[PDB]
């Protein structure tokens, strides 16, 4: 917050100051919206993050989306973040590998 703020988890680096995220030392291209919900995923890297808090990241007014689209948008963004370096925990939340690769 002091004009600087960034965090990393394994081979993934995040920078809220510039609002950019790297993956495998390569700059990953994700829409700004994903950076908000994603910023929450890393905020709690080690446990399953509720899916409602992510939706609350950009807005928690919850209108009345009866048609499927909010969960599908995540499926579209899912391929952008590369599920490879991510780990989903059942249909309840998401969790990043807390450097589980290095034993």
């Amino acid at each position: 917050n002091q004009g600087d703020n960034e965090i990393s988890v394994g081979n993934l680096r995040l920078n809220v100051t510039r609002r950019l995220v790297w993956l495998g030392e390569t700059a990953l291209d994700l829409t700004p919206k994903e950076y908000a919900l994603l910023s929450r995923l890393m905020m709690k890297a080690g446990s399953p993050v509720h899916r409602e808090i992510l939706y609350n990241d950009i807005y928690s007014w919850d209108n009345e989306p009866a048609t499927n689209t909010l969960e599908v948008h995540i499926h579209n963004l899912r391929e952008k973040i590369g599920k490879s370096r991510i780990r989903t925990v059942r249909g309840f939340g998401y969790m990043l590998a807390n450097n589980i690769d290095t034993e």
